[PDB]
């Protein structure tokens, strides 16, 4: 019998207990990373990261920090390879670059081929390092070319334009990649970019946030969602049916949270609980495994809610390999009104919740996750257990999906000096009591979990927050960004995995 | 008689000697700027300057610097206004940022109303305060969406875009503009744009430069300068046929340049001296006085030269009010090769002149202008009779037209300290070394010369060097923005304005 800890103190960094050897001997243990972040914008286009970030600098970070040259990963990925190599990883999540190999959007434009050859490279040395890469066609950096000419993913023609993309990248990457995802955290394009703007494109209704440039916070997720789920579906099709001979494998990524009542005793934060799930969760897993959105989606949501016609339906449901579930907190949840005819309204009204890290009798959910120096209210708190009950749930509720966990991890504050960033201590804790519960769930309740992924190999520019938190488990300088040094929480890790 | 020196020392500094009453009462006294360099990225969309400069570091200047902050007008134009009040200047030349005020590119993509108020406020301030603006439709910053969709001015596309922006312009502001700049600099751009790649967007024969993303230097150059031939020539009828109302002028900006022989008893250095008229100036003026490219360029360019057709040579003929001419210096002509058939060739070979700033018998032409710190025989050196000669050429064989010059400036180190920043006596005679020609080819020659707009007013992002040199009258600090501090030449300046 497995026993996990949910609050501090944890006793999981011992790798007496806890290593790679209590998971199956083909589990795919790593990081991951993603190319804004990361690699700079030296030798590629320009995406609509660099658009926002630059034109709404206080919400790229408090610092104004952006992905101008951060760890400058173009340069340095043999340094990424090198850390891989130190933690004898096993898999390695990293993202193309769009604007890297088809800087004007449009592949009929032309392709760069600087830019393939620079993933030709980084993929051929994780190879030859025993590394399996995962990687995601689309980590939110699309061409800003696109989103000027239509509004991106505002509009269906989005697809075709994704479609060649990744048509491109299985035909010069495929034959040595064999794990892709499609597009980053479908629930955070829609509602951070289209809804609150706290993302980019920056798009939201006037009086939501009157820098926004134009938008609707109450229909364009919607819209966006619904575009980015039939982009997703046509680029699956696309392999599945062209590049089936590459013998790999094709996912969307999933931001997953839990979540718990406020009252678990009253039926109304029960009930707001439950539709946390279905607005969260099932307006993404409803389309991927029925072909649908949930009920209670349809109901509340009506004429903003778009319709899948049958050959829509048909080509959407069922649009997975495998699952790449990113994890972090989990939250609780009580009623909240859904002004629908609120010049504020937001599509992330219609859940009917508000959620908090704090339960109605006043117990925080777990340790601290994310300070708020602004507001300590608003602060962080995280949940162990919650990546054990959102695996038993996909199981459970969407057919037994293989799964590979592809983020999970901890911020640590940018002020921080140097030693005091070494020492991560708080990371180990967070990564080791989420991989016991992890295992516990493959253990108790058999969910097809292969592989886990902790978010990040290094430090990089954290989209909102410039940076100012940093979340590697490799330490990065910023004034001289050349070398990737473990820190505890790497060197922890690499025990775990070799112990 | 009036009397100027060409060469060092200079007695001009001394407004007992040389002041504006030395000139016409009505005559203008300013600084210029442009929108890239001075105002950052905040509250605009992204232009070809952002991407070059992101994309290629190394060409956007030694230390990598662009235009992400700069002095932060965008902020603090109010201090720049405050500048022109202090120096009690009369004119003030700006550019308008294409991307500000529509950051899709395309009018009918949706105006950006917050960009159009920056302007507004400007204009509002600067005629509050007597200050008369000369306004810059096009300085260089084309939105990267239109380069990306059709290669920005590569295509015809453009010519309606650029119109529609412009008819936008005149719309909104020209009921306080009475000066308008249509193209800043016309031989920049096809040169170093798509000739030598050195300025955005970075196009170029494979061999000339292998990290051009595209592009052809033999025949881009002579494409893309027929595009703004016709572009600026679009805008001048829309101007002149449908806000003749508004009672103001419009005309293109010429870089200039005089040519002497590099052998002046030699004709072989006398003929490339006169190609070099024509193939610098004569490229553009030829079309703007006749409807035709120089007989030279069509003999030697043959098929790479573009055709105006009737109708198109009918527009571009007479296309201007006035003539913005800015004039840095002048080099001496040798003959040298036309390689048509390397695959190195660029339109620049074709002029069959090598340049530069000592003759054959070992004469520099005037006192340092721009040290080279990689190459010293790159030094560039200036030459104040050149704007005399300049004026004349132009009064004798453009058509008497009516001038503004619209920059003329010198810079400093930026590895100077503050202290030595501020001492910039090397400016001051640069200034009035000019002057005093200015003032001189007006009463010689009667040249209808009518202001003069020195380059620049304070510190900026210098295209192709970063902040590694300094062109200002006013000081700026890159460690803290906000205050434009006058320099000894602002000083000066405000002198000889108010003597
Ligand atoms: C998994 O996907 C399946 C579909 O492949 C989901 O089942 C479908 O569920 C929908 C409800 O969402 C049912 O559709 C209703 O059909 C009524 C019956 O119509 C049929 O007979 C008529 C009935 O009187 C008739 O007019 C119609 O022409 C057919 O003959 C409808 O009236 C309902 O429409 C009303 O409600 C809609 C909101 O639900 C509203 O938008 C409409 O304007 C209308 O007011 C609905 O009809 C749908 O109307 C919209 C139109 O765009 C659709 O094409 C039309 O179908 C389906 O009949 C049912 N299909 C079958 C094959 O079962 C399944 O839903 C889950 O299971 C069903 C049993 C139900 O309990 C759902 O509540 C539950 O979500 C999806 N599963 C999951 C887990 O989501
Ligand atoms: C100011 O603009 C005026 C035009 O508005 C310029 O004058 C034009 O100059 C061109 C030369 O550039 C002369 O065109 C030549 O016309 C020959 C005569 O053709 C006429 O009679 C025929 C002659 O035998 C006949 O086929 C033709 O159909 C007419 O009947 C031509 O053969 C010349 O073409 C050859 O040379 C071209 C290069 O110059 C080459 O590109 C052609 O392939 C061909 O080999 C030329 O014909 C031109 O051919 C190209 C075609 O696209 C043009 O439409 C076609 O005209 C013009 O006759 C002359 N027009 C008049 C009204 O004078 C003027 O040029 C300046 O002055 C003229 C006198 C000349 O000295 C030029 O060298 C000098 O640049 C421009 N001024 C300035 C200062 O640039
Ligand atoms: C967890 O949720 C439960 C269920 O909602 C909370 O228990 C309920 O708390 C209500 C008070 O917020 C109780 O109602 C009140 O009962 C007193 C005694 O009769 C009465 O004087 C009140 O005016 C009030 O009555 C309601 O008035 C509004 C009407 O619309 C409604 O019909 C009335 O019910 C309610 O009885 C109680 N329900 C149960 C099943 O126990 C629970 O609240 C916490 O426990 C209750 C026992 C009470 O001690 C609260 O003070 C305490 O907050 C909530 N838990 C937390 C920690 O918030
Ligand atoms: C300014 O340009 C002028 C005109 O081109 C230069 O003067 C010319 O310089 C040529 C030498 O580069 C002289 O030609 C030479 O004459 C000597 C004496 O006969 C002879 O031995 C040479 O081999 C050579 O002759 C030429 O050979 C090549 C044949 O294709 C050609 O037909 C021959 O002419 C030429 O006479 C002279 N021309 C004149 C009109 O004086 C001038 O060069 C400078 O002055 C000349 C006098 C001489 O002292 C050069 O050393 C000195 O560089 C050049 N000025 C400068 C400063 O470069
Ligand atoms: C968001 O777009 C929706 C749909 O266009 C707008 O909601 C409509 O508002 C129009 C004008 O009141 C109403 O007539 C419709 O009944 C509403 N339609 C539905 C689908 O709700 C909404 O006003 C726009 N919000 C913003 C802030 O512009
Ligand atoms: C520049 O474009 C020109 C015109 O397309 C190319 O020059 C031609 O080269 C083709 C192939 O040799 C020749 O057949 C033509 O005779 C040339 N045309 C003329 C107008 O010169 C040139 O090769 C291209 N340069 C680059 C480096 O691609
Ligand atoms: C690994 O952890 C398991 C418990 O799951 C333990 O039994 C085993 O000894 C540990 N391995 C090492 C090398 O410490
Ligand atoms: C498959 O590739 C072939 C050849 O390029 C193409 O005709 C077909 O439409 C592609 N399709 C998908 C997504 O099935
Ligand atoms: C608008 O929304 C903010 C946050 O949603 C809320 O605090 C405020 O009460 C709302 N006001 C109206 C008029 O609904
Ligand atoms: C920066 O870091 C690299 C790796 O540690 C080091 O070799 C290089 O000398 C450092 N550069 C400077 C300027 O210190
Ligand atoms: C790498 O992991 C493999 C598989 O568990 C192991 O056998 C090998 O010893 C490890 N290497 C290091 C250097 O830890
Ligand atoms: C201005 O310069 C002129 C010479 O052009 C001189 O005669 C006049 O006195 C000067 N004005 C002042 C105020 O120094
Ligand atoms: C003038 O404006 C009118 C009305 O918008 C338009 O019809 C006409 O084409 C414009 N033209 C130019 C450039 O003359
Ligand atoms: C190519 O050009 C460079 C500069 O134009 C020149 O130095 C070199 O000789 C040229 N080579 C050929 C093969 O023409
Ligand atoms: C920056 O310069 C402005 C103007 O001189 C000054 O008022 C402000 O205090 C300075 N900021 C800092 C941080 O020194
Ligand atoms: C401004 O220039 C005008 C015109 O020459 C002059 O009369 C006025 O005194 C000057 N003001 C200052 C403060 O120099
Ligand atoms: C930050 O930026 C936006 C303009 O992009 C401005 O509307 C807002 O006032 C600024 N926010 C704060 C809190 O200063
Ligand atoms: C600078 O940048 C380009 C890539 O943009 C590269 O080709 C070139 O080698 C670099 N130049 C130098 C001298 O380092
Ligand atoms: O739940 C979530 O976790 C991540 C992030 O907030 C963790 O730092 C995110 O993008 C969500 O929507
Ligand atoms: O002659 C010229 O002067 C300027 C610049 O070099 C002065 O710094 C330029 O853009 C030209 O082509
Ligand atoms: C997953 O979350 C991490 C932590 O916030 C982000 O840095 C990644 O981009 C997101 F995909
Ligand atoms: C005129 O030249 C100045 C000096 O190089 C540049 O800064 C301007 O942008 C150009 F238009
Ligand atoms: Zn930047």
């Amino acid at each position: 019998e497995i026993t996990c800890q949910e609050n501090l103190p944890f006793t999981c960094g011992n790798t007496d207990a806890l290593n790679s050897s209590s998971f199956s001997s083909d589990f795919i243990f790593g990081v991951a990373s993603s190319a804004y972040q990361i690699e700079g914008t030296i030798g590629r286009g320009l995406n609509i990261w660099d658009g926002f970030t630059h034109r709404y600098p206080n919400k790229s970070g408090p610092d104004h920090g952006n992905g101008d040259t951060t760890c400058d990963s173009f340069s340095y990925w043999q340094k990424d390879i090198d850390v891989l190599d130190e933690l004898n990883a096993t898999g390695y999540r990293f993202s193309i670059a769009w604007s890297r190999i088809i800087p004007r959007g449009k592949r009929s434009r032309g392709v760069n081929e600087k830019g393939i050859d620079y993933y030709h490279g980084l993929i051929s040395g994780l190879i030859k390092k025993g590394i399996t890469p995962f990687v995601t066609l689309f980590h939110w950096d699309l061409p800003q070319t696109l989103q000027d000419e239509y509004e991106g993913f505002l509009d269906p023609q989005i697809i075709d334009d994704f479609k060649d993309y990744a048509d491109l990248c299985f035909e010069e990457f495929g034959d040595s990649v064999k794990y892709w995802l499609t597009i980053n955290q479908l629930y955070s394009v829609p509602t951070r970019g289209y809804g609150s703007a706290l993302d980019a494109p920056g798009r939201c209704s006037p009086t939501v946030d009157p820098s926004c440039y134009a938008g609707n916070s109450s229909t364009e997720p919607y819209i966006v969602a619904h575009h980015q789920l039939l982009a997703h579906a046509k680029v699956v099709d696309l392999y599945r049916k062209n590049y089936t001979h590459q013998g790999g494998k094709i996912g969307p990524t999933m931001i997953t949270r839990w979540f718990l009542p406020y009252n678990d005793t009253d039926r109304h934060s029960i009930a707001a609980t439950e539709r946390m799930k279905e607005f969260f969760l099932g307006w993404f897993m409803g389309p991927l495994t029925n072909g649908t959105y949930p009920q209670i989606m349809i109901d509340t949501v009506g004429e903003r809610l778009p319709s899948f016609s049958p050959e829509e339906s048909n080509l959407v449901k069922g649009s997975y390999d495998f699952l790449g579930l990113n994890y972090y907190f989990t939250q609780y949840a009580q009623p909240s009104p859904n002004p629908v005819n609120s010049t504020n309204h937001t599509a992330m009204m219609d859940a009917g919740a508000k959620l908090t890290y704090i339960n109605a009798s006043g117990h925080y959910i777990g340790p601290l996750f994310e300070k708020d120096k602004a507001d300590s209210t608003d602060n962080i708190y995280y949940y162990p257990k919650g990546i054990y009950s959102v695996m038993d749930y996909f199981k459970n509720k969407y057919y037994n999906p293989l799964i590979y966990v592809t983020e999970n991890g901890i911020s640590t504050p940018g002020d921080e000096n140097r030693n005091q960033s070494m020492l991560d201590y708080t990371r180990i804790d967070y990564l080791c009591s989420h991989l016991c519960f992890l295992n516990k769930v493959i253990k108790e309740k058999d969910v097809n979990v292969k592989g886990y992924l902790a978010w990040a190999l290094g430090d990089n520019y954290e989209f909102n927050k410039g940076f100012t938190v940093r979340f590697g488990l490799s330490y990065i300088d910023w004034n001289n960004v050349t070398d990737r040094d473990l820190k505890k929480s790497g060197q922890w890790y690499q025990s775990f995995i070799s112990p």
